């Protein structure tokens, strides 16, 4: 005999903090955004519990994994949990669950912890609903306009790294750590859950002005740290742009390419 257990994910403006909500009650997130790749594992932790209730504070320490699960489209995962199950010696008890947020969306806090006996309270249809906080956090951004310094007019088609003070490379990735393809443009890191890395320069991601000139980023922790546009794709007829430091304050700036010159 099982229980089903529904997480939904719900994010809020930063300065918002939402009511808590009780297992029994549907709450549609009214003045949220659902919250899709959050990864949880939940941990049976009936065995850590029953060693020693009233000393339980959320170990998971040796406990086994009872699910993984990604939230969706609609910020949800459900799972179907056992409601007994064994504690260490093998006598049946009532099953303890916690819920550990293991990767956060881009531009969210992870939420804490949480632990929970079954059967727990369920709404009409059934289901256990639980709403973990994720509170957003603020993160910045940078747009630069590629253009032809003569002309003054928009230049599609130069390629450009940023490296950091260390000497390192931005690569983007997935929420997994994986290779993606990036285009032209701006890149969307927080609408997309990428992840911003620093690795050697030949590994680098290769960002490139669009039909607007534009590409640049969002996502980045601070608006503290410097960076450096370094161009890598010069379109033909024209001298590479000098390197561009900037930080990450959400301003867009224009990098020039002069056109060569050519004597007689």
């Amino acid at each position: 005999t099982t229980q089903n257990v529904v997480l939904t994910k719900y994010g809020f403006d930063k300065d918002v903090t939402a009511i808590d909500r009780a297992t029994d009650q549907i709450w549609t997130g009214d003045g949220a955004k659902p919250l899709q790749g959050v990864d949880f594992t939940i941990y049976n932790v009936t065995a850590n519990y029953w060693a020693s209730p009233k000393d339980y504070k959320g170990s998971f320490d040796s406990a086994p994994v009872a699910a993984t699960g990604t939230t969706n489209d609609k910020g949800q995962l459900t799972q179907a949990l056992p409601i007994q199950s064994k504690d260490a010696s093998g006598k049946t008890r009532a099953a303890v669950y916690l819920f550990h947020e293991t990767n956060p969306r881009a531009g969210y806090n992870t939420s804490a912890d949480f632990w929970l006996t079954l059967p727990a309270k369920a709404a009409a249809d059934g289901n256990v609903y639980v709403y973990p906080k994720n509170v957003q956090k603020t993160t910045y951004e940078r747009t630069f306009v590629k253009k032809d310094a003569e002309t003054k007019e928009v230049l599609e088609g130069a390629g450009f790294k940023i490296s950091n003070s260390d000497g390192k490379f931005l690569k983007l990735t997935d929420k997994d750590g994986q290779s993606v393809s990036i285009g032209e443009g701006f890149i969307d890191v927080l609408a997309n859950n990428y992840r911003l890395t620093w690795v050697a320069e030949s590994d680098a991601t290769v960002f490139t002005s669009d039909k607007s000139g534009k590409f640049g980023l969002n996502g980045f922790a601070d608006n503290t740290t410097t960076y450096t546009a370094v161009a890598t794709n010069v379109p033909d007829g024209y001298d590479a742009a000098a390197n561009t430091d900037f930080k990450a304050d959400n301003s867009s700036s224009d990098i020039l390419n002069a056109p060569s010159g050519i004597l007689p």
